[PDB]
């Protein structure tokens, strides 16, 4: 089916991500690649958890979101979005981010949420 | 512990949050109570599925973030955070957010993320 | 001149902008037309506000920001970038922005921003 | 006169700004003095230059934003927010704000954006 999460996705960065088939309640789970990082440590697969609302009625995509868990850095990126299916088929995820950093103390906070955009395509 | 995120925490708009215990993957569940809403719709209790990092040495709560599947509306939101813990003991979790409202088509994903910060405390 | 904010532009949404010569302090004025509104009104093309760092010397075009007063709604946007000259010399504006809604009252300040991300090019 | 962003404000991060008297068209100049820097740099006055919406007849105050060129470091700080007066007549300017970093290449763009909310009052 159209704008499925379920397989494999590739983002405008060069990061690659599989998302797992959804659970009952939408959950699912998945591994990242991300192609870059803001830390000088190397990159490496790391999992993702999340959940998708069931489908409307209306011919549009439900929103969801997921946790990347990263496996070489102490930060944590959440990513929500919302699929879309062009006019011949080709699905593409639109995702807002933000990236958490882990800082030494309450008063460093401010400083410590990047965000961004991404859009996958289907692999 | 100090900053455990298992339990009950509410924000500084007066919603409420229960966190379960960790899994060994440091994954999580929970359910969300918002004070607010941007619909017109009743609020209902909502699930939350999450991930935390395992946490290090240096005296430093790690970074988590969850992603919320609204039961009464076709928004998600994914939250992503640190816990601190203040001179008394007082823990405080620190968050940033993003809202994705599901969109009518492609065109207008520009506006559909919101973003803001919450601070909740152990109830 | 490469890079020079000074000129036209157009984003991928299909908004065009004009920014003025930079002052001697790198503050600028300008004129934004969106393609796109969040509103039901008639776009109607709006004043620019904004300022620029002086150009450092590693090769590194300086950030800038604006804000936009738009003619036809209550919001207001920010935006925030740096501009990139390609191996073939096309420049680019990478640029985050932030639209606040006013709102009716202080309790509704947290659904009020959002956020998304364009790029602009030269015209 | 209440919520005329003329005049000074500290926020919760003990920062300092003066907001300059609003120009005809609602543009206004200022300077920030912020209490907190991502640099190892020495904080410096910084000049600031922003645009405020025509109050409107029902009680709300206008939206407005600004830029912030930083003396002392490469980035550029967005705020955009509106002022609230509560019930006792205090005001607080409810603001979003964006740091755009300054990055070696456009590959690097996607890291080069913080976001948070400060909160200010008169002083
Ligand atoms: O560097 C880190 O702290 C962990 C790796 C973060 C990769 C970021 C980057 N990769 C990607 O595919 N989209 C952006 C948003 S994700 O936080
Ligand atoms: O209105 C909706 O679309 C779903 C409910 C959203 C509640 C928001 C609001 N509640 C809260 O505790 N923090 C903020 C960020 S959450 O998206
Ligand atoms: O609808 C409104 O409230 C005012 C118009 C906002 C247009 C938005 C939209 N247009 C554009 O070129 N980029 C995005 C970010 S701007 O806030
Ligand atoms: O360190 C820098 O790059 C420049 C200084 C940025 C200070 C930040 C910090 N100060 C403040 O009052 N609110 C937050 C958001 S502003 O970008």
């Amino acid at each position: 089916r159209k704008c499925e999460l379920q397989g494999l996705w590739r983002n405008e960065l060069g990061s690659n991500m599989t998302i797992s088939a959804l659970d009952v309640a939408g959950t699912f789970s998945g591994s990242y690649q991300t192609a870059v990082t803001a830390t000088n440590k190397q990159i490496l697969v790391s999992p993702l958890k999340g959940a998708q609302q069931p489908p409307g009625t209306k011919g549009q995509q439900p929103t969801f979101g997921f946790t990347v868990q990263w496996q070489f850095a102490d930060s944590t990126t959440v990513f929500v979005g919302q699929c879309f299916v062009d006019r011949r088929g080709k699905e593409m995820l639109e995702m807002a981010w933000l990236l958490r950093e882990e800082v030494p103390s309450r008063k460093d906070t401010w400083k410590a949420t990047r965000v961004g955009t991404n859009v996958f395509t289907r692999v």
